[PDB]
């Protein structure tokens, strides 16, 4: 839960973007495990990929985000001088 | 489970609406599987079999595609936050 | 809301300018993938998905590259202001 | 079931319409080997068995190539896609 | 309708030009698998159902090629914005 | 013991799926290829021996390509990974 | 109606000189394309049509990276006025 | 050997969790082929070795794409420290 | 007909190969004609074969040669930038 | 001998092939002896049958199980950048 | 060593903890070059050093934009000495 | 027009420096695509041709990516004048 | 034999696979030279085979691991400014 | 087996190698437009023509491999 108001850290989007994306990771878990057991089920290899895939773009979105926001933050701290 | 242009749809979503999109095929592949199992000589039985087969690897073949250009698409958008 | 080099037009009024340029494109290719979803084995269906996702996939990346473009142009003009 | 050149028709579809337009030929084809199991020895007969078993391999085999031919052209416009 | 090198066509247009120009190939293979599935022996049939099958498939590859190189050319193009 | 399109079930319990669903096959044809050994004369030990030779060659040509198929497949699936 | 280093030549120079001075083969490949699709199975109608098709990828390649280059060569120039 | 998206894990234990999941599929592998090269002229023999061989490349592929997606990532993220 | 010199292009590698076997399709076509009056002559059969052959291969070169010197030019593009 | 372990090369596959199989060439060789000295033993013929049958399907599992190998040698080789 | 932002602790003291840090991989990516020199055919032992290269390349460029970080902020902090 | 580490070397003489150094190279493979043109079935011929074309590729590459190479060294000297 | 410490350079990096890549290279050379002796002894072509490919392999392995050191050691040298 | 041999090189080593054999084949061909009628003629003609397909495929795949892995080794200039 993060509000653009006073109290939240970069830590705490981070944390955001954690819980936001759960079930995912629990199921990407289980998908790695049955693959590992047995690596020729289409079925499982889809959602597999389908599940890396999203985990994917969730980890690069949520560096870039954390890059922005320190981008802005460094920015805005140079005008003190 | 119908996925459509707008807010909210997942790469799962579209596996689950590949996959629902066409169920009877692989209840028909079963019950083919099963018939050659039990006698492997029937013409009839196996034609619709490779039909089956067939169309079964159509799809998944068109389930990866389609999935990998979604993701490609995805990640080509992110990149431009920074 | 059409976007024109005047004074009011926002970064999300020219995603939202890319997005209604081009709609009934998003409903063929809702179309198009239901009607693969039930069944992917017609030639002539495949190729107009083909074409669909082909066309999809060029409008979101070159919304992105333009809405790219003109915020490095607004960030660029931003430090001068000193 | 007679399939056209439109936007819905599968592979099962052609299967079908192989099996449905020589639907007298297995029939007849039947008939001819229980009469002939029953007595091996009539001319007519064992030119007729000869004609019927004659056009059902033709038929098959003119339903497999078709079906190949088919899935192929389809699993080479679905690589396209990426 | 013709997709010359102007600045009004679209890949899905150019899929349109390439199924109307050829129109009369899928009407004649149609009825040439109609006659085959009523009776799979006449030496004359098979032959215009093999010419029509190769033209087709031949047909369908070109489609395919020209709209794969047609979208790599515009994704090549595109991604020089940034 | 089958094979399902479900989330478990590998090449391996494909390969088993294929060998026990014609089972008794394999002991007719032992017996039968015994009882030729001993002597090869009577006709209608020749014509069960042929039929069960048949069949055998069918069903293994048939466990082959559907392992290959399926091989294929898993292959194509894999490389979208990257 | 060339593009030479001296006072006068802009961006859009560029592009149109591109686009003139590649002006015959685009309407070859229009033509080629017009016939194939009258009738795609001539060879010598194929091997034209791929050849005008190379050369047109060919020439949107050359001139998008050459806009590219002198955009950024012109942006490079610019950033050191202050 | 566990893999879960948790504090402790890198990329030598996702290698060992691929290895040690499959691990009674190489010793088939083994016996497999150590029998094959005895007497390569069982069809049994045959079809499992091909089954386990089939079995060993799609998990090598796996990994090794997996392993590749989880180092880009990683790279992805390293150079956002800039 | 095509010199590693200034001016040559991928369709006048095409058109290069064309001229180069000319005499072959006529006698293609000629022997095609003669075949299609009677099918029957052992010696205008092995010629027909000869020539369908030659042209075959004629045409499978054309088309390699073509795609690899397009291969080539598009590579040496990507350098421009 | 071969294992999936740290010591294994394609020509340890290739001779592991070769030496399982390693009787064969011998009875092979005898039997082409012998079929050479006098081709009219309908049980010679058949024995020559059976090990020429045996080693030509040697020969191809051993050349499919090396391309199959070298081939996911390859593709994983092209994940290193 | 250890590391930790108090009294004393330096940039090379810092490069010298990353460096100690890592350690069983520097030996075990050489025991793996060894032996790949030695049969570059082992599909584990390729396995192996892919994962060893690509950690070790993670860990230099953690490393190296680690060092780069902490050089920027003492430099910030330099400049208003005056 | 030899290049040589020293002070007068540029692009255009390292261009210059590739071809001139292989030149009878060029002469050979048009030597070949005359002879093939002439009559392509000869077998020797072919094999003449596919070796010719084959350096001839490499070299072309070779010599664009040189020239990249070094053109990126350039411009990377260049950007610290400032 | 190299190892990540003090002294070691790309050029000792290719010296070192070429020569840990010894008796490939003299096999290879003797199989090519006993081919085009003879291109008919199925021994001798399957031994041809495994060298060839498992000198592909060892030439990609050595181009790609010299790829990657170079990106390494040009993306450190960046950091200098 | 040293730094200076070409494409070229090797088909011209794989061309002599098997020099032999092509001028017994051309030699059996002519025997055979002579009288296509003599049972080991026949025979050495066949071997001949087995022997010179075998070689060119030979040829052209170890040609395409070399060439495949120059070109693999290029693309990593950049």
């Amino acid at each position: 839960v993060t509000v653009p108001n006073d109290d939240w850290t970069l830590s705490s989007l981070s944390e955001t973007f954690d819980d936001g994306t759960q079930t995912l990771q629990g199921e990407l878990t289980l998908a790695l495990d049955k693959l590992a057991k047995n690596p020729s089920n289409p079925q499982l290899l889809a959602e597999y990929q389908s599940k890396l895939s999203e985990y994917t773009l969730y980890r690069n979105a949520q560096s870039n985000t954390v890059k922005v926001i320190k981008d802005v933050d460094a920015a805005i701290i140079q005008n003190f001088r």
